[PDB]
């Protein structure tokens, strides 16, 4: 499909910043039944389309009022980095909206009515942003539930190209306070796909 390319690439440089910001993930293992699982060796999340993908925010100090958390996908390969990551022709038309997310957006936030979605008028990139909340009573991190709404193999969309998700901790004006990122594969069996990739790594 003919969509305009972006004329920039968002920052990807990991940055803990003044608040010691970084991501964490559940240690879910590779059983066939897992719906989401993260590989630290590959810094790569494996997940199923539309299922809950918990991503943890860890900070050493609490950021100021009005702090926000933004997620955005970009292609990992340099020759595709200026192409906007978006849903494929089938999924952008299939009317699986939750009533909040634009039908073209790959990344949604589940379970948060305060969510905001952006089509950037200058860069054309899609992103989803929520208010930063500190950890709830009894927890040491903040958990956000993301959903990825196309498969990596969706033709006319990601078309088997790898992507990364960039998470930005922002002030109320959008200025960057911290940044982290991870690769994502959206697939039918995350547990087996993760184990197949990891068991074939070099044992150093
Ligand atoms: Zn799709």
């Amino acid at each position: 499909p003919s969509w305009p390319l972006s004329s920039s690439v968002p920052s990807q440089k990991t940055y803990q910043g003044s608040y010691g910001f970084r991501l964490g993930f559940l240690h879910s293992g590779t059983a066939k039944s897992v719906t989401c699982t993260y590989s630290p060796a590959l810094n790569k999340m494996f997940c199923q389309l539309g299922k809950t993908c918990p991503v943890q925010l860890w900070v050493d100090s609490t950021p100021p009022p009005g702090t926000r958390v933004r997620a955005m996908a970009i292609y990992k390969q340099s020759q595709h980095m200026t192409e906007v990551v978006r849903r494929c022709p089938h999924h952008e038309r299939c009317s699986d909206s939750d009533g909040l997310a634009p039908p073209q957006h790959l990344i949604r936030v589940e379970g948060n009515l305060r969510v905001e979605y952006l089509d950037d008028r200058n860069t054309f990139r899609h992103s989803v942003v929520v208010p930063y909340e500190p950890p709830e009573v009894g927890s040491d991190c903040t958990t956000i539930h993301y959903n990825y709404m196309c498969n990596s193999s969706c033709m006319g969309g990601m078309n088997r190209r790898p992507i990364k998700t960039i998470i930005r901790l922002e002030d109320s004006s959008g200025n960057l306070l911290g940044l982290d990122s991870f690769e994502v594969r959206v697939c039918a069996c995350p547990g087996r796909d993760r184990r197949t990739e990891e068991e074939n790594l070099r044992k150093k």
